[PDB]
């Protein structure tokens, strides 16, 4: 499993990993290996393959194979076509609808299972949904998951902007909630410079929060006094959005975490139940190469 693959194309450089387009010298299936290049520790590297052997689902990434004795460890995977990141960026495509109703359905569903199975993706972001050729979306990016401030700011739920050390499944929320808004926008919804920044468009945009809006938000550690922004409304921002779908969005950017709408509680919504469904996969947009 060491010299078994053959290198193609670079894919990504990443936080302390590296990502090869490789081909299985035997099975002849392109792959995706992700290099965790390390030193000290491999135990978040270790748990990584742990916490991914424990899972079967449809969109959930598919852990093929670990190897290698170095200053490396290697993590096989499917190959996929692209990510919703590019798919975003992609201005030849034009989103429908049903289109968007069709990523959010299989993000969600990847997520009701993990957190059924009480883990946490703890960086969702649009690079991190991958897609076949059939326009399956798989989650990814796992060496930040533990079983029940660590995302890229822009998707960073406030409380962990805020130095929360306990935190629960509605950070997940946060950031699916982030990742829809760009769907909608094509655009990162809230890109702050700085952490401090960060906190200051979530409020300025969603309005600064009250102690019923959010009570012990002032017991987290590094909460500190913002001024009070009104807020916007969702139909000026998603001039877009019909009625089921800014009830949802609502729901996933409520600041109580506990009061944060769980992906269930989303996927239970009408958005989904209601006309224009879902896309099939394979009529999902695909861009150029
Ligand atoms: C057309 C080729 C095509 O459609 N391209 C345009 C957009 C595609 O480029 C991307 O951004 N891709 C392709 C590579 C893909 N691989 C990738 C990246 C990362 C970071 N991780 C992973 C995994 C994990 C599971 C490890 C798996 N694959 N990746 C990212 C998106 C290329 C071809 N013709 C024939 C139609």
């Amino acid at each position: 499993r060491a010299k078994r693959y053959e290198k193609l194309d670079f894919l990504g450089e990443g936080q302390f990993a590296t990502v090869y387009k490789a081909r299985d010298k035997n099975t002849n299936q392109i792959v995706a290996i992700k290099k965790i290049k390390l030193g000290h520790r491999n135990r978040t590297a270790l748990r990584e393959i742990k916490l991914l052997q424990e899972l079967s689902h449809p969109n959930i990434i598919g852990l093929l194979d670990a190897f290698g004795h170095k200053s490396n460890i290697s993590l096989v995977f499917d190959f996929m076509e692209t990510d919703l990141e590019v798919i975003i960026k992609d201005n030849s495509l034009v989103l429908t609808p049903s289109h968007i109703k069709a990523y959010m359905l299989m993000t969600l569903q990847g997520l009701e299972y993990l957190h059924q199975h009480r883990i946490l993706h703890r960086d969702l972001k649009p690079n991190n949904l991958l897609l076949d050729e059939n326009g399956v979306l798989k989650l990814a990016d796992f060496g930040l998951a533990k079983s029940f401030q660590v995302v890229t700011r822009w998707y960073r739920a406030p409380e962990l902007l805020f130095g929360a050390r306990m935190y629960g499944v509605g950070v997940d929320m946060w950031a699916v909630g982030c990742i829809l808004a760009e769907l909608l926008l094509r655009v990162p919804f809230l890109p702050g410079d700085s952490d401090l920044d960060q906190l200051t468009r979530i409020f300025e945009t969603l309005g600064t929060p009250t102690e019923e809006q959010w009570p012990d938000m002032c017991s987290l550690p590094d909460y500190v006094t913002f001024k009070s922004f009104p807020g916007i409304p969702l139909h000026h921002i998603f001039s877009a959005a019909g009625d089921d779908l800014l009830d949802l969005i609502q729901g996933l950017f409520l600041f109580n975490p506990c009061a944060r709408i769980t992906a269930t509680q989303a996927l239970k919504m009408k958005y989904f139940s209601n006309r224009p469904g879902p896309t099939p996969g394979c009529q999902l947009p695909r861009p150029n190469c």
